[PDB]
């Protein structure tokens, strides 16, 4: 045994109803049922150089196998700034396919906010990030209830289900 037997996650993610890169309607309501794939970023700064979303696009692949109506949604951070324009921009850099992949504006960082607070502690108001600033691109596995089962962080070195898995716990486990 090591970090206990393992890192089991449960990281409810509070439903809330977004807008896609379609400006069509999704709310979890469409995925909580179903194990669905989960990450936010920004393009703004950077140029487009280190496996960022390389790693999505590449699971975009084998998202054909896990389809059934599993989606792997990427929330915008600070939508303000960067808008869903810079995720379609991105998205024309990174070589990948929306079609079963669901970036949503979340709108306003207020917005955002509370839902990325609760959900992945991810917001952009006070804090800017104090850790995904630098490079982070983080995976999140969103299970049936909507609770985070797995995470990884692709380029490894900090996989984020041992991070969040031991936040799980010191929290309240949840």
């Amino acid at each position: 045994h090591m970090l206990e037997i393992k890192d089991p996650l449960n990281y409810e993610v509070e439903p809330f109803t977004f807008q896609n890169q379609d400006g069509k309607n999704v709310s979890l309501e469409s995925l909580k049922g179903e194990v669905w794939l989960a990450d936010f970023i920004f393009t703004n700064c950077e140029t487009i150089c280190p496996p960022m979303t390389a790693h999505m696009t590449d699971l975009q692949k084998k998202l054909k196998a896990e389809n059934i109506d599993v989606r792997i949604i990427s929330f915008s951070v600070d939508p303000e700034n960067d808008k869903p324009k810079q995720l379609k921009k991105f998205a024309a850099n990174y070589p990948l396919s929306f079609d079963n992949w669901d970036f949503l504006t979340g709108y306003s960082q207020s917005e955002i906010e509370e839902f990325a607070l609760k959900s992945f502690k991810a917001i952009v108001k006070k804090p800017e990030g104090e850790d995904q600033v630098i490079h982070q691109s983080s995976f999140y596995l969103v299970g049936p209830d909507g609770k985070v089962l797995k995470d990884y962080n692709g380029v490894e070195n900090t996989p984020y289900d041992d991070i969040i898995s031991d936040v799980k716990s010191a929290s309240t486990l949840k």
